[PDB]
């Protein structure tokens, strides 16, 4: 019963995703809230805009210790993002679109 619940929260805060070869942003929100259903925390923000670089619209995501993994509230990783630098995180996908996953600067 004394399971520390409130982990990743350093984490919380405003991002916002870029797509290259592909002109469109996306406001995302990364909530500190647990998720058991995906093992994860919710994600809330636009989610629909990933429908074109992910499979599913993910509604939670789960930190690893490499890099940060997107659910769609089943366990079932969409996309894993690598930090290529502390609040810099990109994967490689087909279609020939890079992510890039930044703290809302702006």
């Amino acid at each position: 019963s004394s399971l520390i619940l409130l982990s990743a929260s350093d984490l919380a805060g405003q991002w916002t995703l870029q797509q290259d070869e592909a002109p469109a942003i996306c406001h995302l929100e990364l909530r500190d809230s647990e998720v058991a259903e995906a093992s994860g925390y919710d994600l809330g923000g636009d989610t629909a805009c990933l429908t074109r670089w992910l499979p599913s619209e993910p509604r939670a995501w789960r930190p690893t210790p490499a890099g940060i993994a997107l659910l769609e509230r089943g366990g079932l990783t969409l996309m894993l993002l690598g930090r290529q630098g502390e609040g810099d995180y990109r994967v490689q996908k087909g279609d020939g679109g890079q992510l890039v996953l930044r703290r809302a600067t702006p």
